[PDB]
């Protein structure tokens, strides 16, 4: 009869499968369940279940894999987002780079990019595609001078499906010298990097020292500074490739890397072949950075986010995986329903435009008026990417909060809103979700998960909590949702019955 803590934030759908959660396992186990609530932060619930039931914390929960991904591991390494800048010659590039720390947090990196052709030669000017790139970091047990191994594979990509004289240089192994001379907050720095790069394949191969002692900054936060060219562009994306394009005479690549709430890099880097070497020359300048912050006071972690998602499965296998190695937090199978962030648009509205999709949307967006929440109007991770992902182009952006956008589309004041997919409102104000066509939100896939030590003092508890595997669907859970939301029915007592028309549990 021992006891282990179950804990919920305090939102209806948290509620209700924390309190699903708990009646299994009191149901299944001869287990005491403690349910705990949690108030605060996204990750208050991931703080509990790191200090564990033994001091003030949990010991189970329901995670989503999306939050897992995004905002506590900082996964997929971004997709790099490619525009034609033709004011220079040249291109431009925004992306977020997310630094793992050991706690959890993330460091946010927003990535401005500019390149501009150094000679004066004709150049690809490409369509809007991006550049996915897979950075793994190592060390070499036998350097002594602080250093960085990293091994990078980049594919272009973003364009559905014969070459510069640049390209041509690019056939074969092609050697890289990198030298980057850099001061964050007046502490100055040089590093120095050789190897290889292969851009039939998209391999890099890379050694980077720092020449002038220790490096003041973490190898991670320089990854990004310290070759685009050896990007691997498929056969149907040769005319897209500025980078290859712009050689020998190289490129100009400057950058300004914000790192949330700390300093700021600006860089300026000369890309271009000497010999047969391209040569990456970089000039840094950091500032504003806390001496004490995440960046000078060396706490993110050396790695850089593990490999994108080739299998659909692999993103639940991939918090599965991270969350064992860093934490020892064991996520069970997925409870079946996707809570992920969405656009709804009044049903009617939906089938008189034939709209399933977002594009669909983006393609009628300017004679509709967006009505959505400040979360989502203003989340770094919220309408603005969206946006410039789909640009979206609606008549008017409505910030509607405390209710306001459920009664504006109900009275046609709004014709879109923002919404979690099992919001217990959408049926009942007979509004349709569309379907994130471009995957800009992460799948919310809802899991249990638990603490391994807490899983070796009770292994039965893993068979009792994957009993709910594919049990809730997304229907079920809006319905559940609007049964606590709609209707004021109790979550715990709505929970039970749920489980019970299911079978889930024994009782009666």
């Amino acid at each position: 009869n021992d006891t282990v803590v179950v804990g919920s934030i305090n939102f209806t759908e948290g509620i209700i499968v924390a309190n699903m959660v708990a009646e299994m396992i009191e149901a299944h186990t001869d287990l005491k369940v403690v349910r705990k609530l949690n108030l605060g932060g996204e990750n208050v619930n991931f703080e509990a279940i790191k200090r564990g039931g033994a001091n003030n914390g949990i010991d189970i929960y329901v995670e989503y894999t999306g939050h897992g991904l995004v905002d506590i591991l900082g996964f997929p390494e971004p997709n790099v987002y490619i525009t034609a800048d033709k004011q220079k010659n040249g291109i431009k590039a925004n992306f977020k780079i997310r630094h793992n720390m050991e706690d959890g947090s993330v460091q946010l990196a927003d990535h401005y990019q500019q390149n501009t052709p150094i000679g004066d030669g004709p150049v690809l000017l490409p369509d809007n595609h991006y550049l996915s790139t897979q950075s793994v970091l190592s060390k070499d047990p036998n350097e002594k001078r602080d250093h960085m191994v990293l091994l990078e594979f980049v594919t272009a990509a973003g364009i559905t499906l014969s070459m510069s004289k640049g390209e041509e240089l690019f056939t074969g192994v092609v050697p890289i010298l990198v030298e980057l001379d850099g001061g964050v907050n007046g502490h100055k720095f040089s590093v120095r990097g050789e190897g290889e790069g292969d851009a039939t394949n998209g391999k890099l191969t890379l050694k980077f020292i720092c020449t002038t002692g220790k490096l003041p900054v973490p190898w991670p936060t320089l990854v990004t500074t310290l070759v685009q060219c050896f990007s691997r562009y498929p056969d149907h994306m040769k005319q897209h490739d500025f980078f290859k394009s712009a050689m020998p005479e190289g490129y100009v690549q400057e950058r300004t890397i914000s790192f949330k709430d700390d300093g700021t890099y600006k860089t300026r880097a000369e890309v271009k072949f000497e010999g047969d070497t391209l040569v990456n020359r970089i000039e840094l300048k950091g500032i504003d950075f806390k001496e004490d912050g995440n960046i000078l006071g060396h706490k993110l972690e050396y790695n850089f986010p593990p490999p994108s998602s080739t299998d659909p499965e692999g993103a639940y296998e991939t918090v599965k995986k991270e969350y064992k190695r860093k934490w020892n937090i064991v996520w069970l199978k997925p409870l079946g329903f996707n809570n992920t962030y969405t656009l709804t648009v009044k049903d009617e509205l939906a089938k008189q435009y034939n709209l399933k999709t977002f594009s669909d949307l983006a393609k009628i967006s300017d004679k509709l008026i967006l009505g959505a929440t400040m979360f989502f109007l203003e989340g770094p991770d919220g309408y603005p990417g969206l946006q410039k992902l789909y640009n979206f182009k609606f008549k008017h952006t409505k910030s509607m909060d405390m209710g306001i956008r459920y009664t504006a589309i109900d009275n046609n004041e709004v014709q879109v809103i923002d919404a979690w997919a099992t919001d217990g409102l959408l049926v009942s104000h007979k509004l349709k979700i569309l379907e994130d066509d471009k995957a800009f939100f992460p799948p919310y896939y809802a899991a249990p998960i638990i603490r391994q030590d807490v899983l070796d003092k009770h292994p039965e508890l893993k068979d009792v909590l994957n009993k709910l595997a594919n049990q809730i669907s997304l229907e079920e859970m809006q319905k559940l949702n609007y049964k606590v939301d709609g209707e004021g029915q109790d979550p715990a007592k709505v929970a039970k019955e749920f489980l019970k028309e299911k079978g889930l549990i024994l009782q009666v």
